[PDB]
């Protein structure tokens, strides 16, 4: 397990997601309000799933080798299995906060599925050039998501009660800033250009993941915005 | 890319699904009615997902080789990844149009999953004879879905007329899929892969973009 | 098809899930109550999905080989593809009976996904010791589910009409008993310690599966509890 330099970040990630899950689990005990139960369920599931995928990477299961650019490249595919479930859950937290229309929720979840799915195909693609075609489609989907979060129902948040509008705006900002970093890290890291070593890329995703999951959840579950 | 003769149909499919997606995206802008939003979201996602899977097939990612009949057979598995998501969305469009009960929506989506899932298992199965067992199970699931669309469902006249048209389009186009599979490279191998690819492309664009044009052009999508 | 000794149990499972599916399909015909329609849809899909996965195992498609402990180990991965969909559906039946809040349903479905997903990872893991780490995580998720069924639903079912309360308690007990057996069979079977041969393990899972699906469904769909109003 300790052979590759990035093991320490995978271990740390596993530990932080695990601790985060247990905290949210305990914190959610006794909560009887139906709306709050939804938020605790969603928000506890996110780092619980991430925990399993961090462990998969730590133990070697979530790592494969993909040929491109004339070499065999180490790819952690477990990330996508994590994000496939956790990113729409995070979007669901936001959508519930502002009471979004079901059509808008479906649009977000589907666009997010496309984003992660094309990211995965890009990550596993054996023809170097095509990798970035997938990256571009995935980024278009992300920009669509960010557009909806800002110009999609941001008006609905404003016309909610102050505690909701306020918590939403904070979490929206966190989301846009943190999520926007992912395509950059992918682009300069091992999946893409190979400018940053895998060790550092893994550290970067770990810091992003923990912030976007546990950080995000702390802010959300600490707020009275979750109560109906 | 140009190495496989079917590339031209995969390229055309990619372009038409993409163009269709962009059109539905723009057309859906500034739509505020909750029900209409639902239909636009569903109907826009359909060719968006199909666009990605056509591109996957065009670029070679969504192609594999399955041994059966003593040979190595080219199988585009990407189709099932597409249909797994897009066919239930299309059924959802129809179900919402008639305000179907949740139990019925679950039955349709579930049967559809079984249809595509067994289709995929058949497509990847290495014993030639068994491939057709899976085809028969999948076809039974399709027949169940068709039965429900005709017998398993009192609505305003715009809704009733758009539904009937979309249902008939669906029943006719979907029924062609099992035939194309049976005679094509996945089944008997009577029709060569480049022609089969052309056939699925015409069917897919009609069942997705054509279907969507009829639906999103109708007043049926707006909630009284 | 008869080349592996467990074939007979896979054939029997296929037939029992198939028959159960056809019986539930026919029984559900003409049911117009919206609530009952949900229960029939859920409950019929369960054995229908199980039927396809039993057939996949029977035909050899849902079998792979995984090296660990100095052997090539036969692993039926099709079980996880089955359980991934059928276990959440079974949980859904229970949740609807007691009119569970959405948040509780999502918690159950999410925990169930983790249970099956980590079970699958454990099943395919080539480092022998790590297989049991996954098993333990999966078992933790199962225990969480069982906790919810007892300290979330049993409380919400008691405050319901008597037919419902009664049918739920039976189905809850059937579920807790049967589901608890799965991690044990896995642990001592081919996926784990290898104390019980594969043919016997397949018999065990078949009896459990048929009871947990068709048995469960027979108890549920016979009850008046599936009707609303
Ligand atoms: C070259 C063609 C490019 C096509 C790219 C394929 C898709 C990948 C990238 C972005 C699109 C993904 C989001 C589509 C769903 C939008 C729902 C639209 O509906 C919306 C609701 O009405 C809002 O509530
Ligand atoms: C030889 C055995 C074959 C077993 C069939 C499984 C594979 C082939 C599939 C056939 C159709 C499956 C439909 C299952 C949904 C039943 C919903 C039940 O009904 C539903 C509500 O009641 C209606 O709203
Ligand atoms: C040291 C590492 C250990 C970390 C544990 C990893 C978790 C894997 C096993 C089980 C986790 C499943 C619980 C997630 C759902 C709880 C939502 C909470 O629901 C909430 C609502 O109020 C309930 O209705
Ligand atoms: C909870 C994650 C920490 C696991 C670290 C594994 C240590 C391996 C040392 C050999
Ligand atoms: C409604 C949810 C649909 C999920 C989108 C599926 C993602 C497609 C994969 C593209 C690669
Ligand atoms: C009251 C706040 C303390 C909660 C402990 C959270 C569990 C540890 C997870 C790591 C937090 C990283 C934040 C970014
Ligand atoms: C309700 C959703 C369940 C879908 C069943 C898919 C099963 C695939 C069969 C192979
Ligand atoms: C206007 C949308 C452009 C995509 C072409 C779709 C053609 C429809 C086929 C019926
Ligand atoms: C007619 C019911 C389907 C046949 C299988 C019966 C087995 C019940 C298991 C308890
Ligand atoms: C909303 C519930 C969906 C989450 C399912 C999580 C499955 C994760 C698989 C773990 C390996
Ligand atoms: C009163 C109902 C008790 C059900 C538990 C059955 C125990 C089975 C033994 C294992």
């Amino acid at each position: 397990i300790t052979g590759r330099p990035e093991w320490i970040w995978l271990a740390l990630g596993t530990a932080l997601m695990g601790l985060g899950t247990l905290y949210f689990l305990v914190k959610g005990m006794g909560v009887s309000d139906p709306d709050a139960k939804k938020f605790y369920a969603i928000t506890t599931l996110v780092p619980a799933i991430a925990f399993t995928m961090y462990l998969s990477m730590l133990l070697g299961y979530g790592l494969t080798m993909v040929p491109f650019g004339g070499e065999q490249n180490p790819i952690y595919w477990a990330r996508y299995a994590d994000w496939l479930f956790t990113t729409p859950l995070l979007l669901l937290d936001l959508a519930l906060l502002v009471d979004a229309d079901q059509g808008t929720i479906l649009a977000l979840v589907g666009a997010d599925g496309i984003m992660i799915g094309t990211g995965l195909v890009g990550a596993l693609t054996k023809v170097y050039s095509y990798r970035f075609v997938w990256w571009a489609i995935s980024t278009a989907a992300m920009l669509y998501i960010l557009y909806v979060l800002f110009f999609g129902f941001t008006s609905k948040a404003e016309s909610m009660r102050p505690e909701v509008a306020s918590t939403f705006k904070v979490l929206r900002n966190v989301t846009v800033v943190l999520w926007s970093a992912y395509p950059v890290v992918w682009l300069i890291g091992s999946e893409g250009a190979g400018i940053v070593p895998l060790n550092i890329e893994t550290l970067l995703f770990m810091v992003l993941d923990v912030s976007a999951k546990v950080g995000f959840g702390l802010i959300l579950l600490r707020s009275r915005a979750i109560f109906g």
